[PDB]
């Protein structure tokens, strides 16, 4: 299940999940790659502001999916 | 002495700063980590297409009051 998450400047990482993890694992695996705290990342797909609780197939977010990183300012 | 500057991220997320223009870009992204947190190394500070040098001012590249300033996330590897 590898999806890929982009950026607003071309660049895109790869993540390897499974079905079941939320958002928030999303988002958790990005600061594990980038460095960027969760509660500073904005991600969405379809045009969706995705939710921390839910999960990616509560999204269905299929493999090869590209989710969308956006910078999350206070 | 003082003047406000916009720092946008490229969905159009604003925040505003008060500076000098002789603060230097470093100091620029030090007020921006201690408005949103955000470490000096992720970011990217971007105005006339040039990407800014830390150790340069406001005034080297001719920023000027409401000037707009993009910001970039900084990627690692």
């Amino acid at each position: 299940m590898q999806i890929f998450v982009k950026t607003l400047t071309g660049k895109t990482i790869t993540l390897e999940v499974e079905p079941s993890d939320t958002i928030e694992n999303v988002k958790a695996k990005i600061q594990d790659k980038e460095g960027i705290p969760p509660d500073q990342q904005r991600l969405i797909f379809a045009g969706k502001q995705l939710e921390d609780g839910r999960t990616l197939s509560d999204y269905n977010i299929q493999k090869e999916s590209t989710l969308h990183l956006v910078l999350r300012l206070r």
